[PDB]
């Protein structure tokens, strides 16, 4: 009795099998939408930290603002960290509950965090740039490749790109991904694209 | 050039200190109360950081958390969330010229923009979504872009005195407690405050500048 | 057994309560004194906050600053250093066994005393004239195997220099010491029971809970 | 028109009076070095965030504490400092020094520094440390290849130990120097993994 849970870059989850399989068990869709969004050159992390790239430099800087710090504010800023948990049945994946910030409706608990920020014209009310960044964490060799959106012997090639991924077995929930240290740093970092817009991924 | 006020029902109100204080066309937006507790007994400030008060121990002792914290924390799962939003009002008078939450920017057509922050946190236990306790603080903020007015709390009356002979010119009374209050004359929004011969002159100031009221049964407290 | 008194001139003193008050050891770290502050007027709490007083509006205003908060910052540059060192002691009698800090550890050939100290100075070029300061110190207690006041700098031994923290030892447990609309007043009673504004050698200062 | 190099031995230096390249003065201030580790390896930032890599894995994971979040907690000791050294743009020679202990007398080089020890509770013995710091300054053909511990220009000046920041003065300004696939390129070149003396450390931008 074990699983693989795959949080993907479209705000979706999936249960596959490590039982000769890889076969899709259950496959969840919530009302929250994308996992990374940006009208926006500034590249958001899932974190969601904020970074500046201009191709004149190598300079990929972190900037002194995060999608968080910007909410506690010429241009008036709005947004909202969410925190809603589900509420699932390890296999079948049918929500027992979904209990949000402003609501609650009655053994595998899938919590969505989603931070946004918009910037609108003060007179105008209409936004000029925005950011929505979210992610999934849960509680009660499975190698992922991230540029080749795959769990890997069976293999399940996803599209869209993979965000979090947990194998659940026995004791459950453990995720997947001098010179040698100089070598071990660049695999910590990954840039993806969805669909659409650039993003970072973290370690 | 007038005096906006917010309160603990959540609503907002603007007056008219030149026309003897009389409210002029005043509505608002739903989000519930400005404090909703549901938990010897902890007390929420509207800032979001809260205090236990052991009524035996008379122990208004600052419990090492906030409403913000718990959301970035076993027995119960801490759901919740903060929300900021802007109700740009052509008021005087009305006049929802737009609204902007994380869920869109529905506009309007036809100069006072109005912030609304809300900090809830339900705690529910994981076997089923049963709700074990929750706090939801909040507060509007004020910004405008193109007598002597006081709002001491206790009674819920905003009052205009004068600089001349310090007499009361007019006074307006309120139903729920004043949360905040701002005068809007000339343009620059002015916030009315709702608060060894010095060692008590300056002690006076310190017990002056905490208000421990209660609204809709809820025990909450303010300060500066 | 004994009672420990962190007092506001950086000192410690141990009395035992089952003997009228007889002292015993009494620690005088080198670190000086607790609140110091080149000060209508800006008042720090101990621990670290800063509070603006205006005698016009007669309110005690909050400032958007902390002594730490200012180190992570015009014409004036900011200086300081949050320090925090622990002193091992013997519980009785005396006596510093080991000591300290960010800058080394000495053990000399059961009751562990931690000092914290936040500074901020404000200097500005060309020549660096310090225009003001704020230093707030601190103390916490621990250990390995009676009604203090606050207004009178007094215990049940009458102290000289105001008190800041104190504590009990018993069956090995540093236990600290404290310094209808009818129910509201009783809570409304405890909110002005929390904050204390004092005076120590010039600087006016705050304490609360 | 100067060039300034703060290096991992707690010393700064000023080289190149626009034509020469000759270092016109070089002050050192304690503590000593810009990075300590003592010392499953856990490697600090100059910041210092804390990271753990295991060669059993291929990944560099970051840890949930920084040299500061743990200062507010093994008994842990430590302290962030901020000391400023005032000297005149050229020749050096310190005019003021304002640390946490008062000002002394008679272009401003601002050093920040976090340290943390871990000692035994009952016995004041130790058990790891972390001291990390770095330099800032303002007032009143430049290039570094940090892995080759030198500035270049014509000419080049190799330092020991590796150099960390590099501010150039010219006029009245202090300027520093350090498809998706090409963006993929700007991140493996954003971080640098170093060594001193002795111990490993991390860097950003770079």
């Amino acid at each position: 009795r074990s699983l693989v849970i795959i949080s993907t870059l479209d705000g979706r989850i999936a249960a596959l099998d490590p039982e000769n399989h890889g076969k899709k068990q259950w496959d969840l869709d919530v009302g929250s939408g994308s996992l990374v969004s940006s009208s926006l050159m500034i590249i958001p992390s899932l974190d969601g930290a904020l970074f500046q790239w201009d191709q004149d430099r190598e300079s990929m800087e972190t900037v002194p603002f995060t999608v968080e710090s910007l909410l506690e504010s010429d241009v008036v800023l709005v947004g909202g960290k969410s925190l809603t948990t589900y509420g699932l049945s390890a296999y079948s994946g049918k929500v027992r509950y979904i209990c949000s910030a402003l609501g609650c409706r009655q053994i595998l608990l899938l919590q969505r965090t989603q931070k946004t920020v918009r910037a609108v014209g003060p007179r105008s009310g209409n936004e000029k740039w925005n950011f929505s960044v979210g992610h999934f964490e849960l509680r009660y060799v499975i190698k992922v490749s991230v540029a080749d959106w795959k769990v890997m012997e069976w293999e399940y090639q996803f599209c869209t790109p993979i965000a979090s991924a947990w194998l659940l077995k026995d004791g459950k929930v453990i995720p997947i991904s001098v010179e040698a240290a100089r070598g071990a740093t660049e695999n910590s970092v990954y840039l993806g694209m969805y669909r659409g817009q650039l993003y970072l991924q973290s370690s």
